[PDB]
């Protein structure tokens, strides 16, 4: 499986300093293979580390019998369910590199993912709109003829994922990919017209998990509510579900981050850490005002907030109105993750997004050309490090643009750095909307809008929204009258995630030639 390697002097340095430990990610689970402490709670269901590890082997083995081999890829679309973690570890034990699609992702996204990786295996959920019938499957498995095996959650027919997990592995020995080779594929937020996949090696991904655990001081006592989409890198590795498993803690799954669902789960299971995005934090504080008992969240000792910038106003209210410590998490699926420390001054936890988790994480601030700007100046985040990648998967065209000569990645974020060395996010250069933490590639949507017969020109732009931070607005120059429902219905036919539909559509007489920079003015 081809990916951009680190130069050898970098791989050697990162091994010498102990970042790369040359262990597979399977180690996170198999160190606990003897344990009967609870690893996953999912509604009424409680899986031990022993059971989880066994489930993973059971599935890994079942797939091996169906003829899935090491070095092959897989498309996995499971939500906030135990089977996400079983499937992730099953495929890691086989040496199969998956993409973890979010439940929200639809036709266009799955097709895009399947096209780049050419998967041998598809794992999806019959509770998904696309997988309740066999119509889409028939079409999907035709277009993506690489697919040989299909396993489906909440199926009682031939392709039942349960029957595989429940089938005890006779003599199974794991064959994880080498630790300096690809383990799995993360998803970019998106700056381009097609999704870009991020190769994560065991060495790079494990270190980010291991180092995240040190900072957030996760232990066997950690009870982590995983309420955001469980397959996202923030819920997965920062420190996320894996960080919890590593530590020997417990992951509590919730279908979404509504106060309606989570407030009960936090009190019931005595959760002491969870990860949210700004709008979820807002709705939580509003739910407390609207008269939810604050004592339901007594057990909470750390609340992570990331995916998008947290207003100091919102930040300051977390200790007061909820009564736990805040951690701001500024990270990206490409690698680099900045944390506030648990011992940081209120000043840094409220007004900054921390500093990189690795001492050998390297961060300078570029001007429009690409020269270093001195501290306190605002400019483009340029970074490289032991868990920051060196190329999207099979993207020589975009990789040329995305990295400078020395292998520094531009995140398309604008940042300043304090005298104390802390990063504050000041804005964004990449053509990306941040819809309450969820990322939309403006180009992806503009291309889809231009497919519409009435649409001459398309501009997708951010607009301030108090709840979400940003909402999508589609500016269209049209042949004929076009109402928002028509645009939205049309885009849903193309088959994309709901969050990607423009919250607002406006037909205008002209757009400038699109110069989005001027359209803001
Ligand atoms: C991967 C990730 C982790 Cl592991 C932890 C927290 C957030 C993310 C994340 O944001 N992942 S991402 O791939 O979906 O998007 C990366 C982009 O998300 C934005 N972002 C993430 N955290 C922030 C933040 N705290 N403040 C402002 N912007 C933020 C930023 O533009 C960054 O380039």
């Amino acid at each position: 499986i081809p990916f951009t390697r680190w130069p050898e002097e970098f791989a050697r340095r990162y091994r010498e300093k102990g970042y790369w430990q040359d262990l597979p990610l399977t180690d996170i689970l198999t160190r606990h293979a003897a344990s009967d402490s609870i690893a996953v709670i999912d509604g009424e269901r409680q899986l031990s580390y022993r059971e989880l590890n066994q489930a993973a082997d059971n599935l890994a083995c079942s797939l091996r019998r169906q003829g899935i081999k090491p070095g092959e890829t897989a498309l996995v679309q499971l939500g906030n369910v135990a089977e996400l973690y079983i499937t992730f570890f099953a495929l890691l034990k086989l040496g199969v590199a998956p993409v973890l699609a979010l439940f929200s992702h639809q036709r266009s996204e799955l097709n895009a993912y399947a096209s780049q990786i050419e998967p041998a295996l598809l794992i999806a959920d019959r509770q998904h709109a696309l997988f309740s019938g066999d119509d889409f499957l028939n079409t999907f498995v035709t277009e993506h003829s690489s697919i040989r095996v299909v396993q489906l959650l909440n199926d009682s027919g031939e392709h039942n994922l349960q029957d595989a997990i429940n089938h005890p592995a006779e003599d199974f020995t794991a064959t994880p990919s080498p630790a300096d080779e690809v383990a799995y594929f993360q998803l970019s937020g998106g700056t381009t017209g097609t999704p870009k996949l991020i190769p994560r090696t065991h060495n790079d991904y494990y270190y980010s998990v291991r180092r995240s655990v040190e900072i957030c001081q996760f232990t066997q006592q950690t009870r982590y509510l995983c309420a955001i989409p469980a397959a996202h890198g923030y819920a997965m590795s920062s420190p996320g579900s894996l960080g919890v498993f590593l530590a020997g803690g417990t992951v509590v799954l919730a279908a979404d981050p509504s106060a309606t669902l989570c407030f009960p789960l936090i009190e019931k299971h005595q959760v002491n850490v969870t990860a949210l995005v700004p709008p979820a934090v807002s709705l939580w504080l509003q739910a407390l005002i609207e008269g939810e008992s604050r004592a339901q969240l007594a057990s909470l000792k750390l609340l992570q907030v990331g995916g998008a910038r947290l207003s100091a106003t919102l930040a300051a209210r977390i200790p007061a109105e909820i009564g736990c410590q805040l951690q701001q998490v500024f990270g990206m699926a490409e690698g680099l993750v900045n944390y506030t420390r648990l011992d940081d001054s209120a000043e840094k936890i409220i007004h900054t997004q921390g500093y990189p988790m690795c001492p050998d994480d390297e961060v300078w601030v570029a001007d429009a050309e690409g020269n270093p700007l001195p501290q306190g100046e605002v400019g483009r985040l340029m970074t490289r490090g032991p868990y920051t990648f060196r190329g999207y998967y099979k993207s020589p065209q975009h990789n040329a643009s995305a990295f400078d000569a020395n292998g520094f990645y531009c995140s398309g974020d604008l940042i300043s750095i304090d005298p104390e060395g802390y990063i504050t996010v000041q804005g964004r250069e990449k053509d990306q909307i941040n819809r309450g933490g969820e990322k939309i590639a403006a180009e992806e949507i503009e291309n889809l809008l231009l497919r519409h017969p009435a649409v001459i020109y398309a501009a997708l732009v951010s607009m301030e929204d108090e709840l979400m931070g940003e909402k999508s607005c589609a500016y269209l120059v049209v042949k004929e009258p076009l109402r928002a429902v028509q645009v939205r219905r049309f885009l849903r036919e193309q088959g994309i995630a709901e969050f990607k539909l423009p919250d607002r559509v406006e037909c205008v007489d002209s757009l400038p030639l699109v110069d989005k920079k001027q359209l803001r003015q």
